[PDB]
């Protein structure tokens, strides 16, 4: 299973077996599904691949088949434009020609120019907060991790035995166990793969379930905008929040930020609750 | 030019040449250019016609290259994905063979389910805001509408004069100049043609910049997520901000509100602004 850093920095070391195409594997799961943030990571990388150098600065995907953890997965690029400033990718994931995921992803080269953003909040530090795995500990017999993490707010598990569901908003204090390579595409990656991991808790919450059940989801899309690095040698806070649940979809959108205050990026899913 | 609310409904009557193929037009504009509020329009109705009866959801698209307002547009559809639930459709557009645009657009089948949003922003009414024209005429020499638009904050040519920019936030109040055809995908069509038309502008105050220029911008992609009916008998409010702005390219989110408060869509785009 998943459980080191180096175990994501595996995830992101593909294979490549043609001009434009790349392989990609990973260790099987419990229900045998593969999660977003593996898929999401593993495209950036093998559209990156074909665009050597430059930075990743949005990536749009739909899931339209969810992928079988026990067999690899194929990554096919397609260039759609290649400009001085911006360039653009298509990238196919398959496994035995299912298609699992279709995305765009767009790269640009550094350029200094105004550079703005919205202050991170103003919320307590993560030294102050709770880990998850203290805050899950009384539901140990119903089940290392990459990253530590620490909520500022109920995990959906602990959520749902609160009398109501909380209001859709989930702050987590996330820092790398391990050292993250010093390559900016393996960083963009990183990036990638945090931005789809826990962004569906908060609309879990709301919806009175859990990763696990006992309503089960799908994620649809996922949207994420690279701006400044991320820092992996600190803590990042990923604020997340629902403004809109409606017709069996819940969005939601989080913002990372460096400790240091950085807005890294921003990112934006949309996911399916089964009936 | 397109300046009525029928000319912005008469963008989105498609020729349909195939199956899967469709022709979108529009008048010549100025410069030439076919601005992204159409062609997102037009991408969606184009999906939507080969999705019968299925509700728009989402929909996400990228920008490649500029279109020649003097030319068509084909707008060809391939099917991703059908069944029970969801229906999944790629369009791309494209002018004699040359891609302008690639989306991929969703659809769902209604179902009553949980339905929560965030509260609308408490905010002045349509009736305290001065309308757009009579903001902009103090600069007329620089120089109808479809939608009468009434902005709680400076637009970017009078925010231009401030002395110092103001928040990278937006409030317009919008209302349809006239009545939208009673039809689902027409709806959700004509809300992709407002979540891009304005959205950029909280990005341009902080880059020091109009629509019109000096630093004049492309948008580089767009994405709408639909929840709730526009209701256009009556006032929206569109609740525009940017998170950040960097490397020349700004990030521009909206929120779509019904005057009732109902929550209509979520959209996010990126701009780029070419060397100053
Ligand atoms: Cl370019
Ligand atoms: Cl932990």
């Amino acid at each position: 299973m998943i459980s080191t850093l180096e175990d994501v920095l595996s995830l992101l070391d593909l294979q490549q077996i043609d001009d434009a195409a790349f392989v990609g594997t990973q260790p099987d799961t419990p229900n045998h599904h593969i999660i977003g943030s593996q898929v999401a990571a593993q495209a950036l990388m093998a559209a990156g691949r074909t665009t050597p150098g430059r930075l990743a600065h949005s990536m749009h995907m739909y899931f339209l088949r969810r992928g079988d953890a026990r067999q690899p997965i194929q990554y096919d690029v397609t260039p759609l434009r290649d400009g001085g400033t911006i360039s653009s990718r298509r990238v196919t994931a398959s496994q035995s020609g299912v298609v699992l995921f279709e995305a765009l992803a767009s790269f640009t080269i550094i350029a200094d120019d105004v550079d703005w953003q919205q202050r991170m909040p103003d919320v307590a530090g993560p030294s102050a907060v709770h880990g998850l795995e203290d805050l899950l500990a009384p539901y140990a017999e119903e089940f290392q991790r990459p990253f530590t993490m620490r909520y500022l707010d109920a995990p959906p598990r602990v959520a749902l035995d609160l009398s109501d569901p909380p209001p859709p908003r989930l702050r987590i204090w996330l820092r790398a166990n391990g050292e993250v390579t010093d390559d900016p595409l393996v960083n963009s990656c990183v990036v990638a793969y945090l931005s789809a991991l826990t962004l569906l808790e908060c609309v879990m919450t709301t919806m009175r379930t859990t990763p696990v059940g006992p309503r089960l989801s799908a994620l649809v899309d996922h949207t994420i905008w690279f701006h400044r690095a991320a820092d992996f040698t600190d803590w990042l806070l990923f604020d997340q929040f629902s403004p809109s649940i409606v017709g069996r979809r819940g969005l939601a959108t989080g913002t990372l930020y460096n400790r240091s205050g950085e807005l890294v990026c921003i990112a934006t899913q949309e996911g399916y609750f089964a009936e």
